[PDB]
RNA sequence: AUGGCUGUCGUCAGCUCGUGUUGUGAAAUGUUGGGUUAAGUCCCGCAACGAGCGCAACCCUUAUCCUUUGUUGCCAGCGGU
């Protein structure tokens, strides 16, 4: 149910960020300096890391649900992988601003999503105009491309797991003014101090990613056994 | 002192709200930016997400044809003038 130290030296979770963007709230993990860039210290990590999976198997075992996001380039699709098949939810391309905080409006709009994939089967769109059609069709791919993973949730998650700090700044804070639990993998140019856990890794890196939360997919179904 | 009604800024494209969020606060954000349009019209991005009054459309008339009717309307195809 965990990870060893040598394949996280494979996927790269070492190489951090230069020290022209170091967060000095992270010098207690950065072993060193090479080639101007800082370097993780991987020992650190592994019990950290088991610190996070401990506490997100518990909270899988009391039948929760948890919400993976990640809206970079290299988890734009990586997070949909584990999300279905660890049977969980998502959002990979657009956190927004009150999703968990404005929760009460946003609901609002899944409603109206659902009502879209019920219209596009039944056959509404084919007995009225492409006019009202086509771009009633373009909102649909508007609503799924951020709702689209959180459409068959319902309320609030129990948790969260967040890649990328710095850039999902509004999205742990959000889980802040409310008491949800936040891992994070944090990466040496974001801030530790927002997270309930903190992971201190390299996330700029497709291998490095799915070594991430491919791993906390078992820990969930370790929770659903 | 007012209701109702009316002009005007101006048929100019703007004016606000709910919730969330930032700020001690007045307030801000949304409604800013890149393009575009007659138009906060539309698209993308975005601590914004949505909704309403507007704009647009739905109304009337005019320009084309078809179906239906042919009086007191009209005169091509045929007779008497």
């Amino acid at each position: 149910a965990t990870v060893s130290m040598r394949d996280m030296l494979k996927a790269g979770v070492h190489f951090g960020h230069q020290t022209r963007y170091w967060n000095p709230k992270m010098k207690p993990f950065i072993f060193g300096a090479r080639n101007k860039v800082h370097i993780i210290n991987l020992e650190k990590t592994v019990p950290m890391f088991n610190e996070a999976l401990a506490e997100l198997n518990k909270i899988a075992s009391r039948k929760g649900k948890i919400l993976f996001v990640g809206t970079k380039r290299a988890a734009s699709e990586a997070v949909k992988d584990a999300a279905l098949s660890c049977d969980q939810f998502f959002v990979n391309h657009r956190w927004l601003g009150g999703m968990l905080t404005n929760w009460k409006t946003v609901r609002q709009s899944i409603k109206r999503l659902k009502d879209l994939e019920t219209q596009s089967q039944d056959g509404t769109f084919d007995k009225l105009t492409k006019k009202e059609a086509l771009m009633r069709t373009r909102e649909l791919e508007k609503l799924e491309n951020s709702l689209g993973g959180i459409k068959d949730m319902g309320g609030l998650p129990d948790a969260l797991f967040v890649i990328d700090a710095d850039h999902e700044h509004i999205a742990i804070k959000e889980a802040n003014n409310l008491g949800i639990p936040v891992f994070a993998i944090v990466d040496t140019n974001s801030d530790p101090d927002g997270v309930d856990f903190v992971i201190p890794g390299n996330d700029d890196a497709i291998r490095a990613v799915t070594l991430y939360l491919g791993a906390v997919a078992a820990t969930v179904r370790e929770g659903r056994s």
